[PDB]
This record gives C-alpha cells, sequence and structure tokens, in this order.
C-alpha cells in the first residue's frame, strides 16, 4: 500500500462507486458529454511510459473528447465543474453535468456539459493529481482525486 | 526545504498575501466572524506540542470564537465556505464571507459569517491539513491549505 | 511526475543504470544468485492487482528463487545485502554480492549470494518501498529504492 | 497526526530514546565527539525560521562542533557513520562510534570520532532529510532520521 492524498468526492451520492487508483501523471482525459458529463476515462503516465486506465463509459448519445496533455511538461493545474439532478433521469440524486480541466501552460479544456447548479473547483498550488476516483451509473454521478508532489 | 501538496486559493485577489507553513497537525483555531472572515488564526501541532501561528486579526468588531479540536484524535475532515464581493468596503475585490468546518468525529463548526456568494468545498477522503495559506487586508480575503499523509 | 523518496544506490559503479519506477506495493520479487546476486526482476502491485515490472536477467547459471509476500499484510521492512569486487569477474568494479529481505511479519529471505565486503542496511521504521534502481551489467551491480507512505 | 518516511535506528537498544520530529529542514547540527558520539543537537528549520530542536547532550569532555549548513541551497545527501560496542563503558551494547556528513554542495563533515565497527551509508537520491531520531545515555547509543519531499 502506498497511498495518496485524496481529496474529493463531488457530486452525487448514487451510481456505482469506483476508483482508478494512483499512479505517476496524468497524461490524457476521454469523456463523453451533452448537458452532463456521461463517459470518463483516463490515460495515466505510469514512469513515463503510458498506461490505458480502468474505462467508466456511458451508453449516452454523448459527445466524446480526448484532452491530449504535452506531457510531462503540462499536467492539470486545476479541475472545476458543476454538479446538480438532471432532467434527463429518472434518479433524482445530482451528478456531474459539468467539468473544466485547466491546465499549467494556460491550455483550458471545456467546460464540458453544462454549468448549471453547485460548482466545485479544486485550485492546485504544489503537487499533481495523480488518480482520479469516482461514481459512475449511467453517467458520471460523481468524482474526485488523487495527489502527491 | 520540504514542500507540501497545496491546494487552495478560495477567495480574492485583494489584501495582504502570507502563509503559516507546514506543520505536524491542527490543534485550534481562533477567528472572528460578523457578515464576513474576519481575524483568523491558528494553533498548529509541532510533533506533539503545541505551536502558536502568526496572527492574522481583522480590526473590525466581529465576534470570536475558539475551534478546540480534540487532536490528535479528531482533524477536520472538510472545508466549506463562501466568498465574493462585499458591501461595507471600498475595494470590490471578493473575500471569505463564510467558514465551515466538519471534523472526523462528525462534529460540525460554523457556518461563520455570511452564506453569500460562491460556494466552495474541500472534502478530504484521506489526508491531513497542517497548514493555512492565505491573504489577509482590513478582513481575510482569501484562503488556502497546506496537506500531507 | 510524482516522485518517490528515493534513497540508494549501493554497490558498484560500473553495469548498466535502470530505474523500475514506483508503484502502489512490494508482491514478489525474483533473483538469480550463487556467489553473488545476479538477476534480480519483480513484481509491483498497482492499485490492488499486480503488475510485472521490468527484466533485469543475468546469463549467469545462478540459482533462482521467487519471494512470495504475504502482500499485502506483509511488506519489506528492510533491506540489507553485501557490495563487493568478484573473484569470477572481469572487472574489478563492486557488485551486489548478497541480499537480504526481511519482511514486517518476522518473515526473512535470504540472505543470497555471499556475505562479503561492505554491509548496507536500511532499516525502515515508517513507509514502504514501492519501487526498485539499480545497475546491471552481467549481474547486479548495484541497487536502491523508492519510498512512500 | 501528520507522519514521515522515517528510516533508521542505526546503533544500539540501549541508551534513553528519543525522536525529535519532522520539521521543515536541517539549518545547523551541533555535537561532541572524542573515541565515540556523544552530544547531538540540532537546528531545524520551520518555514523559513530557526526552529532550536531539543537537546541530546552528553556529560563526557569531547570536542563540540558546529555544522553549519548553508540552507536552504545546501542540505544532506547523506549520512555515513560507524557502531559497535565500546570500551569504557560498563554496558556491551553498541553505540555511534562515527558520523559522517555529506552535502549537496560536495562539502564534507567528518569523520567525526573513532571509525570503529560497522558502517552504515544512507544515500539519498532524491528528498529530504527533516528529522532525528535516536538514542542516548551517557552519550549516543543510535541514530534515526525523517524524510520528506
Ligand atoms: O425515481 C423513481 C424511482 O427511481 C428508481 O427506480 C428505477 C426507475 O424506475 C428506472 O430507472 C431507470 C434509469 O433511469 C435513468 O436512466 C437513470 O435515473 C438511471 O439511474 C442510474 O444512473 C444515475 C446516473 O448515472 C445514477 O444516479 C443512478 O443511481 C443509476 O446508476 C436509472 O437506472 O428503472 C429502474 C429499474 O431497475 C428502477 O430501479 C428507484 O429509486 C425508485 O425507488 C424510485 O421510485
Ligand atoms: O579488467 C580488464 C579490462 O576490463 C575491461 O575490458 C573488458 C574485458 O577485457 C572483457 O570483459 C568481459 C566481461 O567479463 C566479466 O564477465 C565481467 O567483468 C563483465 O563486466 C560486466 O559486468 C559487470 C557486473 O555486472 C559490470 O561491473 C561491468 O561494468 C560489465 O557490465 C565483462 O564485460 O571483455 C570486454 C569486451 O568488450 C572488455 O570490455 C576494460 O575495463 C579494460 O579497460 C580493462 O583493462
Ligand atoms: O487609503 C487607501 C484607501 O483608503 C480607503 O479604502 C479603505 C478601507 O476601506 C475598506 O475597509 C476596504 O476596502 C479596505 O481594503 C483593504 O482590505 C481588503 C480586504 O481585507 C483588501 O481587499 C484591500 O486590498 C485592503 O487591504 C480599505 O483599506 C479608501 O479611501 C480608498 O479609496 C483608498 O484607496
Ligand atoms: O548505576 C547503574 C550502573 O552504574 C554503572 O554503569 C555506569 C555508566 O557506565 C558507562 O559510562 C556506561 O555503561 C553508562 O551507560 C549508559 O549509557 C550508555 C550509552 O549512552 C547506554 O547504553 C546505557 O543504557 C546507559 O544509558 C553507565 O551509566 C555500573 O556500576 C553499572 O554496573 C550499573 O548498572
Amino acid at each position: 500500500a502506498s497511498q495518496t492524498i485524496t481529496v474529493g468526492s463531488w457530486g452525487g451520492p448514487g451510481g456505482n462507486g469506483w476508483d482508478d487508483g494512483s499512479y505517476t501523471g496524468i497524461r490524457q482525459i476521454e469523456l463523453s458529454y451533452k448537458e452532463a458529463i456521461g463517459s470518463f476515462s483516463v490515460i495515466y503516465d505510469l514512469n513515463g511510459d503510458p498506461f490505458s486506465g480502468p474505462k467508466h463509459t456511458s451508453k449516452l448519445p454523448y459527445k466524446n473528447v480526448k484532452i491530449e496533455l504535452k506531457f510531462p511538461d503540462e499536467f492539470l493545474e486545476s479541475v472545476s465543474g458543476y454538479t446538480g439532478p438532471f432532467s434527463a433521469l429518472a434518479t433524482p440524486t445530482p451528478v456531474v453535468r459539468s467539468l473544466t480541466f485547466k491546465t499549467n501552460k494556460g491550455r483550458t479544456f471545456g467546460p464540458y456539459g453544462d454549468e448549471e447548479g453547485t460548482y466545485f473547483n479544486l485550485p492546485i498550488e504544489n503537487g499533481l493529481i495523480v488518480g482520479f476516483k469516482g461514481r459512475t451509473g449511467d453517467l458520471l454521478d460523481a468524482i474526485g482525486i488523487h495527489m502527491s508532489l
């Protein structure tokens, strides 16, 4: 067991809990969205070489986006997004409606989905997100992160 | 020069800047609140013994509070709070209007201040807050935190 | 880039430098030996599941040994071994003549090879070795480790 | 209660135990040596400012030394030293007979004491010493260290 500082758990209490674990760095991020984030997958770096992380896909006919990071010079500086219930869902729980990834080279990805509901921001001054935790039912219910130096 | 994962900078870019540093843990948090957050000091733990952190006191006549944590068994599990502009102030920049400290033993401190503006939540899953960064002018502009395992 | 505390670099200045990188934990260790450690490979744990690490095999007709750890309850508590030049080598540089892995459940592996030359001991009171660094020419020239909590 | 990777316990099980703790860095190390190591104090850095660490002084009449590190640019890169029994002592347990501090700027302190017994080397590749654990009776029995990034 190493263990990373894990802050997070942003969004719904529903869906199905999952945890990618901690790696070496973020190399790329995939995720479908529409009026909210559906699928979400990530490609971590593990000691200089790419490592395909576990998939958290969503049947929803959402929009796919590959976020290619200029790793390792570039890495996330902050993660933001919105959470809230969904018109289109049977369940009245909340979910990741939006998601915005900002990098240290001033690049910005998204916002994806809808910027509706309670906002959440994780400004990182020192350290790197090295892991993603979350819950996905029919779509990204919630999400959190792992960090190290 | 040891460093620590430092997430943060919730609040405005105004006031004068500061950073308490990284310690062993949090033993107690003192602060003054009214329609916003002013004074904010804290007593960190330094290898078992109490270390009085630098002062960040606001002239304003707010109501004071002592947050005595049942260290080392208890320690913050979360930090909520609000930020945004504010009347009664010549400056238009945003500041901490309210704070909320949840702890691992299920005890809740606050909300302190007016819950006005944009909410922010730092939910710690695994890890400890060990320091406070921030900005204070006439009162508490912003706030950030140092973390470690 | 995460990065782990890396202490080490025990043994010869020769051979060919290599680095396994940092993982999640030690799950098993393979290595050939005779009058010194020849081959050395390791199976790390990466978020609950086994991950075959890079191979550092040696042509030498040495003795093979698989060190199966009762992971995750069990993990190395200390690493010791000897370094020194080798009768059987052309080069007059030093190498990992011996190697002794001790676990937290009081189990002991080895010593492997020869307990000759300058001894080296890494007693760990808090933390886990999560990575191996080293140099291997015709046999394990040197070795070090990565650590986290 | 923050913790730190703590490797160590080089020396004997005798004398009375101690542990300075984890700080921000090492600024200066004081100590007394003759045919062995006696007194051993240290001034750690605490977020930019000097923090005088607890005293571990030995009655014996040894020669004293101030190890003034050119912090924060300079910090130890290695710790060598010897341990083993010792004459002039009723107790048969082992103790630190000598110490050697190498630094990142290529400066070397010591060897201090008699180089008698079993050598030990803590070569830091990546990381910082931030604390000292150990045991001291009439003089310095053993020594260990806290580390962090
Ligand atoms: O709200 C009424 C009713 O809801 C639950 O019963 C369900 C419901 O009848 C129906 O749900 C079908 C799916 O409808 C939408 O696609 C989603 O709400 C989906 O929920 C999943 O995804 C979201 C987001 O990822 C997540 O928050 C959820 O936890 C799920 O992972 C629904 O599954 O049909 C199913 C058939 O089994 C019913 O279970 C119950 O809560 C019920 O008590 C309630 O009255
Ligand atoms: O010492 C005399 C001579 O040595 C070097 O020349 C070599 C030498 O003539 C011969 O070496 C063959 C191999 O012999 C043994 O198997 C080993 O010493 C091996 O060395 C490798 O493994 C060890 C341990 O893993 C490691 O320390 C070494 O760095 C190597 O990885 C030898 O390779 O033939 C080769 C043919 O290329 C010669 O290079 C030179 O140092 C020479 O200056 C010296 O006079
Ligand atoms: O003389 C300079 C300044 O004086 C008068 O503004 C005065 C104070 O008015 C309010 O109380 C605040 O705006 C305060 O601002 C301080 O605190 C803020 C939060 O703590 C911070 O954002 C500010 O940077 C500052 O530290 C003012 O000090 C007024 O006449 C101004 O026009 C004039 O510039
Ligand atoms: O009264 C107890 C003890 O007294 C006499 O031993 C005395 C001192 O002798 C030597 O100086 C040392 O052995 C010293 O031992 C202390 O320091 C050691 C290293 O610092 C440590 O290992 C020991 O645990 C102890 O702290 C002794 O104090 C002698 O008459 C003994 O027979 C008698 O037990």
